Protein backbone atom coordinates (compact mmCIF):
# COMPACT_ATOMS: atom_id res chain seq x y z
CA UNK A 1 0.00 0.00 0.00
CA UNK A 2 0.94 3.68 0.00
CA UNK A 3 -0.08 7.11 1.43
CA UNK A 4 -3.71 8.15 0.70
CA UNK A 5 -4.67 11.01 3.08
CA UNK A 6 -8.40 11.93 2.81
CA UNK A 7 -11.59 12.10 4.90
CA UNK A 8 -15.08 10.70 4.31
CA UNK A 9 -18.62 11.67 5.08
CA UNK A 10 -21.27 9.02 4.65
CA UNK A 11 -24.80 10.27 4.15
CA UNK A 12 -27.61 7.76 4.58
CA UNK A 13 -31.13 8.19 3.27
CA UNK A 14 -33.95 8.57 5.79
CA UNK A 15 -36.84 9.06 3.29
CA UNK A 16 -40.03 7.04 2.91
CA UNK A 17 -38.39 4.44 0.68
CA UNK A 18 -36.28 3.43 3.63
CA UNK A 19 -39.45 2.42 5.39
CA UNK A 20 -38.95 -1.12 4.26
CA UNK A 21 -36.79 -2.83 6.87
CA UNK A 22 -34.55 -4.29 4.22
CA UNK A 23 -33.45 -0.80 3.15
CA UNK A 24 -32.77 0.68 6.54
CA UNK A 25 -31.20 -2.38 8.03
CA UNK A 26 -28.84 -3.12 5.26
CA UNK A 27 -27.83 0.51 4.74
CA UNK A 28 -27.17 1.32 8.37
CA UNK A 29 -25.94 -2.04 9.45
CA UNK A 30 -23.56 -2.15 6.54
CA UNK A 31 -22.18 1.21 7.43
CA UNK A 32 -21.74 -0.23 10.88
CA UNK A 33 -20.30 -3.51 9.48
CA UNK A 34 -17.78 -1.58 7.60
CA UNK A 35 -16.95 0.70 10.39
CA UNK A 36 -16.66 -2.21 12.85
CA UNK A 37 -14.61 -4.40 10.49
CA UNK A 38 -12.64 -1.44 9.17
CA UNK A 39 -9.19 -0.42 10.10
CA UNK A 40 -10.48 3.08 10.36
CA UNK A 41 -6.97 4.44 10.48
CA UNK A 42 -5.33 7.85 10.48
CA UNK A 43 -5.50 7.85 6.69
CA UNK A 44 -9.08 9.10 7.02
CA UNK A 45 -12.11 8.91 9.31
CA UNK A 46 -15.84 8.64 8.78
CA UNK A 47 -18.45 11.25 9.67
CA UNK A 48 -22.05 10.15 9.33
CA UNK A 49 -25.21 12.04 8.46
CA UNK A 50 -28.83 10.88 8.18
CA UNK A 51 -31.22 12.56 5.84
CA UNK A 52 -34.84 12.70 4.97
CA UNK A 53 -36.98 15.77 4.58
CA UNK A 54 -34.04 17.38 6.37
CA UNK A 55 -30.47 16.23 7.22
CA UNK A 56 -29.29 15.29 10.70
CA UNK A 57 -25.67 14.89 11.64
CA UNK A 58 -25.38 11.63 13.45
CA UNK A 59 -21.80 12.18 14.35
CA UNK A 60 -18.50 14.02 13.51
CA UNK A 61 -15.52 12.21 12.00
CA UNK A 62 -13.81 11.58 15.33
CA UNK A 63 -16.89 11.38 17.50
CA UNK A 64 -17.67 7.71 17.35
CA UNK A 65 -14.03 7.16 17.71
CA UNK A 66 -14.63 3.76 19.24
CA UNK A 67 -16.47 1.10 17.30
CA UNK A 68 -18.33 0.49 20.56
CA UNK A 69 -19.86 3.89 20.32
CA UNK A 70 -21.14 2.68 16.95
CA UNK A 71 -22.27 -0.65 18.47
CA UNK A 72 -24.67 1.18 20.71
CA UNK A 73 -25.27 4.35 18.76
CA UNK A 74 -26.72 2.75 15.71
CA UNK A 75 -29.81 2.40 17.97
CA UNK A 76 -29.28 5.93 19.25
CA UNK A 77 -29.55 6.96 15.64
CA UNK A 78 -32.38 4.66 14.65
CA UNK A 79 -33.73 5.85 11.27
CA UNK A 80 -37.45 6.26 11.03
CA UNK A 81 -38.82 2.76 11.60
CA UNK A 82 -41.73 3.56 9.34
CA UNK A 83 -40.45 6.38 7.28
CA UNK A 84 -42.72 9.00 5.74
CA UNK A 85 -40.21 11.54 4.42
CA UNK A 86 -38.92 12.80 1.09
CA UNK A 87 -35.37 13.69 0.33
CA UNK A 88 -34.65 17.31 0.67
CA UNK A 89 -31.66 16.84 -1.56
CA UNK A 90 -30.70 20.42 -1.71
CA UNK A 91 -30.54 20.64 2.06
CA UNK A 92 -29.06 17.26 2.68
CA UNK A 93 -26.46 18.11 0.18
CA UNK A 94 -25.71 21.53 1.46
CA UNK A 95 -25.58 20.37 5.07
CA UNK A 96 -23.06 17.66 4.60
CA UNK A 97 -21.38 19.63 1.87
CA UNK A 98 -20.68 22.49 4.09
CA UNK A 99 -20.21 20.54 7.31
CA UNK A 100 -18.07 17.63 6.34
CA UNK A 101 -15.79 19.54 4.17
CA UNK A 102 -15.41 22.55 6.39
CA UNK A 103 -14.93 20.42 9.45
CA UNK A 104 -12.32 18.31 7.72
CA UNK A 105 -10.63 21.36 6.25
CA UNK A 106 -10.18 23.11 9.52
CA UNK A 107 -9.98 20.12 11.87
CA UNK A 108 -6.92 18.39 10.56
CA UNK A 109 -4.87 21.24 9.03
CA UNK A 110 -3.64 18.93 6.16
CA UNK A 111 -3.56 17.39 2.64
CA UNK A 112 -6.97 15.79 2.70
CA UNK A 113 -9.17 14.90 -0.23
CA UNK A 114 -12.85 15.62 0.51
CA UNK A 115 -15.08 12.64 -0.17
CA UNK A 116 -18.82 12.27 0.29
CA UNK A 117 -20.65 8.99 -0.02
CA UNK A 118 -24.24 9.19 -0.98
CA UNK A 119 -26.50 6.34 -0.02
CA UNK A 120 -30.00 6.66 -1.42
CA UNK A 121 -32.21 4.76 -3.75
CA UNK A 122 -32.29 7.03 -6.75
CA UNK A 123 -33.72 10.25 -8.11
CA UNK A 124 -34.78 12.86 -5.62
CA UNK A 125 -37.99 14.80 -5.63
CA UNK A 126 -35.91 17.97 -6.15
CA UNK A 127 -33.16 16.45 -8.33
CA UNK A 128 -33.38 19.61 -10.43
CA UNK A 129 -31.42 21.26 -7.54
CA UNK A 130 -28.38 19.40 -8.74
CA UNK A 131 -27.55 21.94 -11.31
CA UNK A 132 -26.42 24.19 -8.46
CA UNK A 133 -25.35 21.52 -6.04
CA UNK A 134 -23.10 20.12 -8.72
CA UNK A 135 -21.87 23.54 -9.57
CA UNK A 136 -20.90 24.13 -5.99
CA UNK A 137 -19.14 20.78 -5.60
CA UNK A 138 -17.21 21.37 -8.77
CA UNK A 139 -16.06 24.81 -7.66
CA UNK A 140 -15.07 23.52 -4.26
CA UNK A 141 -13.22 20.41 -5.48
CA UNK A 142 -15.54 18.06 -3.57
CA UNK A 143 -15.55 14.41 -4.56
CA UNK A 144 -18.66 12.29 -4.28
CA UNK A 145 -19.77 8.68 -4.58
CA UNK A 146 -23.31 7.69 -5.48
CA UNK A 147 -24.75 4.42 -4.45
CA UNK A 148 -28.21 4.01 -5.93
CA UNK A 149 -30.72 1.82 -4.02
CA UNK A 150 -32.91 -0.09 -6.51
CA UNK A 151 -35.77 2.37 -5.83
CA UNK A 152 -36.30 0.33 -2.63
CA UNK A 153 -39.82 0.14 -1.00
CA UNK A 154 -41.58 -0.14 -4.39
CA UNK A 155 -42.42 -3.27 -6.34
CA UNK A 156 -39.24 -4.56 -8.01
CA UNK A 157 -40.98 -3.96 -11.33
CA UNK A 158 -41.53 -0.42 -10.06
CA UNK A 159 -38.01 -0.02 -8.78
CA UNK A 160 -37.03 -0.20 -12.38
CA UNK A 161 -39.93 1.64 -13.87
CA UNK A 162 -39.94 4.45 -11.35
CA UNK A 163 -36.47 5.51 -12.54
CA UNK A 164 -36.83 4.43 -16.14
CA UNK A 165 -40.16 6.21 -16.36
CA UNK A 166 -38.44 9.47 -15.61
CA UNK A 167 -36.20 8.61 -18.53
CA UNK A 168 -39.16 7.58 -20.73
CA UNK A 169 -40.83 10.88 -19.96
CA UNK A 170 -37.51 12.66 -20.61
CA UNK A 171 -37.43 11.28 -24.09
CA UNK A 172 -40.82 12.80 -25.05
CA UNK A 173 -41.19 15.99 -23.11
CA UNK A 174 -38.48 18.35 -24.37
CA UNK A 175 -38.93 20.20 -21.06
CA UNK A 176 -37.45 17.28 -19.09
CA UNK A 177 -33.93 15.97 -18.73
CA UNK A 178 -33.23 12.87 -16.58
CA UNK A 179 -29.56 13.66 -16.96
CA UNK A 180 -29.67 16.17 -14.17
CA UNK A 181 -29.95 13.42 -11.64
CA UNK A 182 -26.98 11.16 -12.90
CA UNK A 183 -25.20 14.48 -13.71
CA UNK A 184 -24.26 15.22 -10.15
CA UNK A 185 -21.82 12.29 -10.36
CA UNK A 186 -18.93 13.05 -12.64
CA UNK A 187 -18.57 9.38 -13.44
CA UNK A 188 -15.19 9.80 -15.04
CA UNK A 189 -13.93 9.65 -11.42
CA UNK A 190 -17.03 10.05 -9.24
CA UNK A 191 -18.68 6.85 -10.31
CA UNK A 192 -22.23 5.91 -9.42
CA UNK A 193 -23.94 2.53 -9.33
CA UNK A 194 -27.33 0.92 -8.90
CA UNK A 195 -27.15 -1.98 -6.48
CA UNK A 196 -29.22 -4.82 -5.06
CA UNK A 197 -27.50 -5.31 -1.76
CA UNK A 198 -24.46 -4.89 0.43
CA UNK A 199 -22.49 -7.53 -1.39
CA UNK A 200 -21.76 -5.10 -4.19
CA UNK A 201 -19.77 -3.07 -1.70
CA UNK A 202 -16.40 -4.76 -2.52
CA UNK A 203 -16.79 -3.38 -6.04
CA UNK A 204 -17.35 0.04 -4.71
CA UNK A 205 -14.49 -0.14 -2.32
CA UNK A 206 -12.12 -1.41 -4.92
CA UNK A 207 -13.11 1.12 -7.57
CA UNK A 208 -13.04 3.75 -4.94
CA UNK A 209 -9.63 2.49 -3.83
CA UNK A 210 -8.13 3.44 -7.10
CA UNK A 211 -9.72 6.83 -6.75
CA UNK A 212 -8.46 6.92 -3.14
CA UNK A 213 -5.08 6.18 -4.68
CA UNK A 214 -5.05 8.92 -7.25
Amino acid sequence: PSKRTYQVMISIDDSKSMSESGSTVLALETLALVTKALSLLEVGQIAVMKFGEQPELLHPFDKQFSSESGVQMFSHFTFEQSNTNVLALADASMKCFNYANTASHHRSNSDIRQLEIIISDGICEDHDSIRKLLRRAQEEKVMIVFVILDNVNTQKKSSILDIKKVYYDTKEDGTMDLKIQPYIDEFAFDYYLVVRNIEELPQLLSSALRQWFQ
